[PDB]
């Protein structure tokens, strides 16, 4: 059973996934015998011929990556060839045959979690290589949900009259004393954008991040870590499960030379898609072998310009088998529709705080949002006084009022007053 | 991409055609990596790619000098996914700037199934803020529906 | 030449305790009512002790901190550049050459 090699030259720690999976889930049943190819994603041509050539091999499957001006060529090759076609890479909008999308959908945590930390007014920055489709959502979404979105292309932020235009526009966001902006871009690449924001800007204090990927761990956080800066994200790879904690411990035991990147207290989110892809097919092919269904090809495939083109029949039944599949893998539960996309996916919402990454709770489709929670000042100057008039008094509705909010008069202000110069956070008792 | 590769075979020295945003980028790649030209009326490919000849002129300038001109601070933008997101791209970085408040629905994706549905959401979407000024960006039919 | 000095030592620390040691510090400072700062540290050290003073809020205009080390562009310096509080080093490489 041959299948297709469709990979990135940059790609390696997803091709070291790939061994591992064919390592770990080989069986003496059947043999997967991967063809591996490495070519440019970006260029529809070398696709094109990519594609053709493991059509012209006769592989029964094909894995691979499509960036987004190379999408259409394999959904509608593999439309019209009845291919299946299984990628870690951004799923396509509407419904589309004969592909497998292992990554979940992202909109629906997103929509989820601006909604659940209250956002009335926000940035949206957004690069126009890796496409509009979340920000398409959040757009749409945010005619119903009186949001006001800044949408800031990342592209070009350099001149524009310099600072001047756009620090207007990203000090103007600034409503709690918080400025609000979600990123949704590529790990590195947003570390540089955070950066290139505090330079356009100028102003260091009171951010609130949200990256939008599926890679909230998968990089250094250090950088952007204290800048007094809350930083929220979205983790499609739970290390507390066992599978993951074993695949971790025996990813790092792994030499460095033999596997590019291989061994990381972390993984690759892509990566671990990798990984589930090649047990996915690994699970359908098993399948195939136990309902005795024969997809093996008589014939030699052809040339995929002929016309009218030739699709196999039993290919039909080789999708069939890759939609049943349902197993546990590093993306949590892995099963899927009847148009390729991911269903029952379990998207982990995560906060940094001080003593590092934690998960706050989950996101499912039936679920939306469910916070985890479960669960302290460092230095708090005790301050006391008697109530008398005019000195302490009680304001007018209290029982509403929380804190030293509650207490007026001269003795409060000058107590504030105190504390400011001296600069120590206070607590007025009785 | 038959097509195509048949006009190759037959050995046209030009070819001239119209493309959808789904056939845009393996035309422009294949007219890039075998150096055959395109002559195209099709809306003008966003990139610097060569090999291709595009006969319809960049409406980006017109419509934002236009909207400049009639002095709208806000505005209802609808569009279509079919001819591209390079003006949208334009109309929200200059939303940005100018601190326009723009609502932008997407229209593209719609079912003759329920339209009734569809169009009620979408109206009842654009009532919320009571937008009395709206731009069509569509395919001819869409913009008569 | 008659200094008045408040020495600290910043270098044991636990990484567990990490900010909270550290806005001690500063808080006593502040009820010192020291404005001048010297931070003698590696590049990580100071770039700790800065994210901590961004936090904090101290490194608003009032505020003079000296980093010594031959290292005062290799620090991330982008973070406290526009506080407003007066930042000098000592830069051993320089780009013009
Ligand atoms: C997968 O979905 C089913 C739906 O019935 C649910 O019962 C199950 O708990 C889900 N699995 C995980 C790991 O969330």
């Amino acid at each position: 059973i041959q299948i297709g090699g469709l990979f990135p030259r940059g790609a390696d720690q997803e091709y070291s996934a790939f061994r591992v999976g064919m390592v770990q889930f080989s069986t003496s049943e059947f043999r997967l015998t991967p063809h591996i190819d490495n070519l440019e994603v970006a260029n529809s041509f070398a696709v094109t011929n990519a594609f053709c050539s493991q059509f012209s091999r006769g592989v029964y499957a094909i894995f691979g990556f499509y960036d987004k001006k190379s999408v259409n060529t394999i959904t509608s090759f593999c439309g019209t060839l009845h291919v299946s076609f299984i990628t870690p890479s951004f799923p396509t909008d509407g419904t589309h045959p004969f592909v497998i999308q292992m990554r979940p959908d992202l909109k629906g945590a997103l929509l989820s979690l601006i909604e659940y930390y209250q956002w009335d007014k926000f940035a949206y920055l957004y690069d126009s290589d890796r496409g509009l489709s979340t920000l398409q959502a959040v757009l749409d979404s945010a005619a119903e949900k009186k949001w006001q979105v800044t949408a800031i292309n990342v592209g070009n932020i350099n001149n524009d009259k310099k600072d001047e235009t756009y620090r207007s526009l990203f000090q103007d966001l600034e409503l709690k004393k918080e400025r609000r902006v979600i990123l949704d871009c590529e790990r590195d690449k947003v570390n540089d954008i955070v950066d290139q924001v505090i330079t356009i800007g100028k102003h260091v204090k009171g951010y609130h991040y949200i990256i939008a990927n599926l890679g909230f761990t998968d990089g250094d956080l250090l950088k952007i870590q204290f800048g007094g800066a809350e930083v929220s994200g979205f983790q499609i790879v739970d290390y507390d499960d066992s599978l993951v904690s074993k695949f971790i411990e025996r990813w790092s035991t792994l030499e460095e030379k033999e596997y590019p990147g291989a061994h990381t207290a972390t993984i690759k989110y892509t990566s671990a898609l990798t990984y589930d892809a090649v047990q996915v097919m690994t699970e359908a092919f098993r399948n195939l072998r136990k309902q005795r269904i024969e997809i093996s090809r008589r014939g030699n495939a052809g040339d995929c310009l002929a016309n009218p083109a030739v699709p196999w029949g039993q290919g039909v039944e080789i999708e069939r088998a890759l939609k049943q599949v349902q197993v546990e893998g590093l993306s949590g539960n892995i099963k899927f529709d009847q148009n390729g996309k991911r269903i029952n996916y379990t998207i982990n919402i995560m906060e940094l705080k001080t003593n590092g990454p934690r998960k706050i709770g989950y996101w499912s489709e039936v679920d939306k949002m469910v916070v985890t929670l479960t669960e302290l000042e460092q230095k708090t100057v005790v301050v006391t006084t008697i109530l008398e008039s005019p000195y302490v008094m009680m304001k007018k509705n209290h029982e509403m009022l929380e804190g030293n909010e509650r207490y007026e008069g001269y003795c409060v202000d000058l107590a504030a007053e105190i504390a400011k110069h001296c600069g120590f956070k206070y607590k007025l008792t009785i």
